[PDB]
DNA sequence: ACTGCTTTCGCATGAACCTCCCAACTACTTTTCCTCACACTTGTACTCCA
C-alpha cells in the first residue's frame, strides 16, 4: 500500500538481481567475479548517487543520496 | 544724565549616524534508511538404567 510503503532498496539488490540474471542465462559469472568488478571500480557499485544522474540529483533528500552510491561493500 | 550693546548689512553669472547581518568555517544535530542474531522451545540423534 502507498500508505506507508516503506519499500526495500538497497545496493546489496541492484547486484543480487544482477546476479539471478547471470544463473538463467547460466553464466560463469559469480558473485567472486563480481566483487572482483566492483571493487576494482569497472561496473558502477561504488560511487553511484554522485556522478550517474546529472540532473535528477538535487531534489532527492539527504539519507536516500546516502543509500543510492557505494557506501560499504557487502 | 551716556555708555556699552546691538543690528543690518554688503561687486553681477558660471558651478565649485552605526549594531546586525551577512559574511566563513567550523562543530553537532536532524530525516528514516537497511541489516540483521538474538530469546525459548522442540525434534531427532545415539546414549542411557530399570
Amino acid at each position: 500500500p502507498q500508505e506507508e510503503l516503506k519499500l526495500q532498496l538497497h545496493m546489496t539488490s541492484t547486484i543480487s538481481i544482477l546476479y539471478l540474471a547471470s544463473t538463467h542465462l547460466s553464466l560463469p559469472v559469480y558473485t567472486c567475479d563480481y566483487i572482483k568488478w566492483i571493487c576494482t571500480a569497472k561496473m558502477p557499485y561504488f560511487q553511484a548517487s554522485e556522478i550517474l544522474p546529472k540532473s535528477w540529483r538535487i531534489q532527492l533528500p539527504n539519507y536516500y543520496v546516502s543509500i543510492l552510491e557505494g557506501s560499504i561493500s557487502p
